[PDB]
């Protein structure tokens, strides 16, 4: 997996052909002096940006790109975890079964923050305006679609997608909790709020694990008044501390807890 944002400003992968089937070739940065996006304009490798013709999105689009005249970047790896992927919608039954809304200002975090409210665990949206919430396991229904389908940017913020009609986004509502309880193998602990710009924290507890691997594909605090802690969640003895971290590192427990006073930390546990 190779983004953690909703719009992979993240993504710094290789790709440069906007569809792996039947795509056009990206143009170089450092060749698009002409578009407003350069290796001059953003030097040693600010925005991703460098000597190479990869798919980026270095101007808070709703999702990676290249230019050509320029075009979206259809990426499998790029996805944040957290969101589903995005889907077919061909009217009743709909994906998401249990509720719905609209806004003229909808972000992801709204629709999620809305059906996590009704205490719906899977989120929707639909043509940049519709929220839908569902406990749905098969929102897949009527299939799933490629990831440039979904790219009708949210009302509220065009920095993010909300999915085109007939094309829904699935988003997991714990995204973006003020705190919660973590059991899986492995998941991604995002900043409250995210993607949208409180004090929480986030249990992770796993029978049986031997040991936990912490990882920060995304980590962008704001001040070093800002502070994210892991602790030992049976003696709460801290194992880290940040302010506004080396690629990873392993923790030899099965229950630690995270404490935040955005970011992603990802964590993957071996049984
Ligand atoms: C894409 O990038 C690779 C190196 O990562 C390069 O060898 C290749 O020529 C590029 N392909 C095209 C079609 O531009
Ligand atoms: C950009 O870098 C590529 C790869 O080194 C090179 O082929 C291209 O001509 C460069 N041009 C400039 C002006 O930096
Ligand atoms: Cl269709
Ligand atoms: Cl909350």
């Amino acid at each position: 997996p190779e983004c953690f944002t909703a719009n992979g400003a993240d993504y710094r992968g290789t790709q440069n052909w906007t569809a792996l089937q039947g795509g056009k070739p990206c143009l170089f940065w450092n060749e698009t002096f002409q578009h407003p996006y350069n290796t001059l304009k953003y030097p040693n490798g600010e925005g991703g940006l460098g000597e190479h013709n990869y798919c980026r999105n270095p101007d808070g689009d709703v999702s990676p790109w290249c230019y050509v005249y320029w075009k979206y970047c259809e990426i499998p790896a790029c996805q944040m975890p957290g969101n589903l992927g995005c889907y077919k919608d061909h009217g009743n039954p709909p994906p998401l079964t249990g509720t719905s809304k609209t806004s003229n200002k909808l972000t992801i975090q709204t629709c999620i923050s809305f059906c996590r409210s009704q205490r719906f665990k899977f989120a929707g949206m639909e043509s940049g305006y519709a929220c839908f919430c569902g406990n749905n396991p098969d929102y897949w229904k009527y299939g799933e679609a490629a990831s440039t389908e979904c790219n009708s940017v949210c009302f509220g913020d065009h920095t993010q997608p909300c999915g085109g009609d007939g094309r829904i986004i699935l988003f997991d509502t714990l995204v973006g909790a003020c705190g919660g309880n973590y059991s899986a193998m492995s998941s991604v602990v995002y900043s409250p709020d995210f993607p949208d710009t409180r004090v929480c924290y986030w249990t992770i507890r796993v029978p049986g694990a031997s040991h936990i691997h912490f990882s920060f594909p995304l980590f962008d605090i704001r001040d070093s008044a800002d502070m994210v802690e892991l602790l030992d969640g049976y003696t709460h003895r801290v194992l880290a501390r940040f302010h506004g971290p080396p690629l990873s590192f392993n923790v030899s427990l099965d229950f630690v807890i995270l404490y935040f006073f955005g970011f992603a930390v990802l964590y993957q546990a071996v049984k």
